[PDB]
């Protein structure tokens, strides 16, 4: 009877579903050679199902049609578009990319999927709620204290901010990319590019793990709610792999809730199957967190009053969101669609798109640089990784109408490779790097802006010849205030058999303050002061 | 370059854990094609397009290679207790093909296009601009006693005046029409086919006529009109089967607007799946929302329309294999069937929450139900089964009956299994109860009609298919749909294409023969929906 209630024909015309091949026959160890390059060398911009970059995707459809001969000669030489030149550099030889271009002709492997079961089997809750200390058993200055990244060790470090030697260092999952505060101050949280998520007591007599899970294949924010009366409730996480991401419980890290981002392009409306999960911020005027997903060019705003029940606002913003953070008052998110060239701008309080701004090549602001501007108003500001330029957006809608959501003025720094700009109430200068430029002596040193005189060009300060570390690339990268801020702190992110440094600077004078160098610091990069994490002070 | 060396890290996933797919035994573009033919033409509706879509487990590469061949071909001939039907003892396919469709899925599943926003915009067709429309109604039918008749096979439906007994209009349509709503204006009739194509109808020009029509996606089931107080043809929503998706539109011109994902994770095992169908589409009266119903994933959506730019979700977990359903009497709980779960879902609409999960029998199939007071228990609404012949019947009344509220309160049996749909009205003492897939030729060309007023006594049997005097066929009887003023109740004898069909409408106070609609072009007739009733959904 059920077997003839659904025994008619699919409406799914036969003739339009299509086998895939005709691509170029190669062995198990071609196949995987291949494969080996393309996650080490490709896939970071491609993504796993070949469609993440700009221009046209990899899938066979496209790279049968472009043919064997065409995709040696775009893989050797590359294009002046964002195609890295592999042949030309000599980064691969021709054997390897007659390899690669078999390999981009073939259907893309699939990575596995990881929902509740496999989160749950990885959860691990190490020191029980009940068990954890009621008050902080340490004489530690929580507050100034600074959670240091020692990527390529799969560690971090806790640095007293006022001594300047290390406290702790903690292992965690691999290359954490941030860590983040719980709203009363008292837990912290890391990631790893992995999806390994690591929760950490800093009440207890050494700051240590009481709980940890994986949340993907591949990973890069986690967040604590941060709306009133929910003080360390839910915590999540966003993945790349699978395009996903999940809510936890803010005291054990036991899995509740996993969303999938797989959907619609808010562009060309067209189905994207892996829209990867970008930045994520904790919403002050509702119970909600705001999750970027990248190639969709959309912003979440999740509400968690109701997790068993989860209600979503979807707001259409550009494609290729990544890295953002709130004004001044902590009411738009202020987040950069970098290859769209724009900053978007979401009212957490209206629940809205407030504006498409737009900006220099490739945006990269980071949590941004909130400061009053003499003549426009409350700004926000963001540097760039495509130019040199440095874009002051007008935040003030109530005040100042008639620069909100406007590029207001431009600043000029060194050049291009700029990912991280930099400011505090009690500062009145403005530091930005340029880590990835292609100069050494630039991408070696930092530019500092003063607030009081805009006009005036910008200062060099020499952070990696002051660390004084010898050989290596000896990239400076984020600039970070202490609890005072009245010093900056920069890493000078040099390679894992190389020595690395912490520098610090005395923001009222710019001088050397002090260096931070261990054999344990190995290829510091993310520094997170406490006090300024919790209370989003940018 | 800067950007470049910023993106030029490996990525966090580990190449030895991405795996290529295959194993699968050789087979040509000839036998490759054939076996594919075969499995959307029988085993696709259940199985699905990705092979995931049934209980137990998919026909995935992953699984298939392991069962092997033998075990595979073995399988498919027999069959099994549990619903896989079998296609060798029964000769329904030769071992040959057999033979084939075991190769076939131990192949990657092959993949049906997407259909985007520039896809249905392509489609999209405005027949008459809304300031070209009449400004009232044009013709002298009553249209709330209309029916919208489904002529299947034949690519129509039929427009039947309800009092007259004679078909008004055919309309082209998309294939096989599966459902037919009205708009909250009561101006508009949406139809939409197997093929997710969309018809919207004029009821007011002087000849009904189509004024505009979309395809939403490659396979679709379900359509529904904006009902809150405020939003009369704001709004029109379809739901797809493929891809997994629904379409919100403009509802006076059909102009997309949006299209939503259904694919995600699971309500039992929050597990990813890549093919969620949406099945049942119900209107809030509550709030201007739109109840989706997703299948595999068990999901409830709550789409709110107010402003759909910015679209606000909210995803109530019910149970696995969603499918139809409706509204109680008091238009404000969600009563809907996951089949394969032996379960009814009560979406409270107001509260917006899972208000139980009732257990019923094998496969409920309620339609739409049928809502009654009952002399002990109060309001309760009711559904049948394909897995049996029971019927449930279940409390809706929490605020003045909470002892019976989301219980099956008690049970009546019909003729067997195979019930596709129960149904009554308010000005009505019966009940009928249909058994359109039952195996037995007499119990299928049947409906059960139970006395509201005695459910101690036993059904009467109406011979609905012998009444019609067709001849030949199989002529199974299906869905009863009373009209307007709900005193005579209509029933279709579905017969074949080549054979002869028939409408057959009973006098609801009498139980007798009232009359029997005949027509060359009433072919494969299916689905009937009386304009009134379906608008204001009395049921
Ligand atoms: C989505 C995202 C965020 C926002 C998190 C949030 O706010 O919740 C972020 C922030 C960050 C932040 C946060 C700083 C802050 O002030 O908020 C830091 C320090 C950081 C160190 C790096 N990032 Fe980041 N980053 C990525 C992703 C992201 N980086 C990439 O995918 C990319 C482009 C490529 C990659 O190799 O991962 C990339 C490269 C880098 C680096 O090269 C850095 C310097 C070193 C590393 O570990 O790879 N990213
Ligand atoms: C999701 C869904 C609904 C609820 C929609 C709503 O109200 O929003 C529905 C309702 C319906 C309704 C609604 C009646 C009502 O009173 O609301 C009718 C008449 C109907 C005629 C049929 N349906 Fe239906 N039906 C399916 C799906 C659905 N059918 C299938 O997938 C299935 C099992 C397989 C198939 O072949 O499509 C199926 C078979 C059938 C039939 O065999 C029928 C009799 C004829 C046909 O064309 O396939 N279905
Ligand atoms: C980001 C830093 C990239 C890395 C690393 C690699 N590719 Fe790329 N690729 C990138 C962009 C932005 C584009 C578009 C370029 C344009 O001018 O349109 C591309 C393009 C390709 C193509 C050509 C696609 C086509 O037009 O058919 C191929 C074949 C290609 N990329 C291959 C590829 C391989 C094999 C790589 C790793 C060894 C690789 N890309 C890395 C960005 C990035
Ligand atoms: C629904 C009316 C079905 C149709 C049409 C077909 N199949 Fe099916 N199949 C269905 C169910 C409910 C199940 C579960 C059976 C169980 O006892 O668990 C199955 C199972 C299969 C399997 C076995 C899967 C396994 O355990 O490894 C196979 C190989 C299978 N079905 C094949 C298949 C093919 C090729 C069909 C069309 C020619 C087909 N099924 C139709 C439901 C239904």
């Amino acid at each position: 009877a059920a077997e003839q209630y659904q025994g008619a024909a699919s409406a799914v015309d036969p003739a339009h579903v299509v086998r895939t091949n005709g691509a170029p026959d190669m062995s198990e160890s071609e196949f995987n050679e291949a494969k080996q390059i393309y996650f080490q060398r490709c896939a970071g911009c491609h993504g796993v199902l070949r469609k993440g970059a700009t221009g046209k995707p990899l899938t066979p459809d496209i790279t049968q049609q472009r043919g064997q001969q065409y995709l040696e000669a775009l893989i050797t030489y590359g294009t002046p578009l964002g195609m890295p030149n592999w042949g030309s550099s000599g980064e691969l030889s021709k054997e390897q990319i007659t390899l690669m271009a078999k390999y981009i002709q073939h259907t893309p492997p699939q990575p596995p999927e990881w929902g509740m079961p496999e989160m749950r089997e990885s959860w691990k809750v190490l020191v029980k709620p009940e068990d954890r200390p009621k008050k902080q058993l340490n004489d530690l200055d929580l507050p100034n204290l600074f959670s240091v990244t020692l990527r390529d060790a799969g560690q971090i470090a806790l640095v007293d901010g006022d001594s300047k030697k290390i406290v702790k260092v903690i292992d965690t999952g691999y290359a954490v990319h941030i860590s983040r505060m719980s709203a009363s101050g008292r837990y912290l949280l890391v990631i790893g590019r992995d999806a390994r998520i690591d929760m950490i007591d800093l009440w207890a007599k050494e700051p240590t793990k009481v709980a940890e899970i994986k949340i993907g294949i591949e990973a890069r924010s986690v967040e604590s709610s941060k709306f009133k009366g929910y003080e360390d409730r839910y915590t999540i996480a966003g993945a790349y792999w699978p395009p996903q991401f999940a809510i936890m419980d803010g005291e054990t890290l036991e899995p509740k809730q996993i969303v999938s981002t797989r959907g619609m392009t808010v562009d060309t409306q067209t189905y994207h199957p892996e829209p990867r999960v970008a930045a994520i911020i904790a919403s002050h005027e509702h119970p909600e967190f705001i999750v970027n997903v990248k190639e969709t060019g959309k912003v979440l705003l999740v509400n968690y009053k109701d997790i068993d029940n989860l209600t979503v606002t979807s707001i259409g913003a550009a494609p290729f969101l990544h890295d953002g953070g709130w004004d001044s008052s902590h009411r738009y998110f202020m987040t950069a669609a970098n290859n769209s060239n724009k900053v978007a701008v979401i009212d957490s309080k209206d629940r809205r798109l407030s504006a498409l701004v737009d900006v220099g090549k490739t945006p990269h602001p980071g949590r941004g640089a909130n400061f009053v501007h003499p003549k426009y108003g409350p700004v926000w500001s963001t540097s760039h990784l495509g130019d040199g330029s440095i874009s002051l957006i007008g935040t003030d809608p109530k005040n100042h109408p008639q620069y909100a959501w406007k590029k207001v003025a431009e600043l000029q720094g060194q050049g291009g490779g700029s990912l991280f700009i930099k400011t505090h109430p009690k500062s009145s200068h403005l530091y930005v790097d340029t880590t990835f430029n292609p100069d050494a002596r630039i991408s070696q040193s930092v530019a500092v802006f003063d607030l009081k005189n805009l006009d005036a060009k910008y200062q060099v300060l020499p952070i990696a010849e002051w660390a004084d570390l010898g050989e290596g690339a000896k990239r400076v990268v984020q600039p970070e205030y202490n609890k005072r801020g009245d010093e900056v702190w920069f890493s000078v992110w040099n390679g894992k058999n190389d020595s690395s440094a912490l520098v610090v600077v005395d923001d009222k004078t710019l001088k050397l303050k002090a260096v931070v160098k261990d054999p344990r610091l190995i290829t510091p990069t993310g520094k997170f002061n406490v006090y300024n994490t919790q209370h989003d002070v940018y």
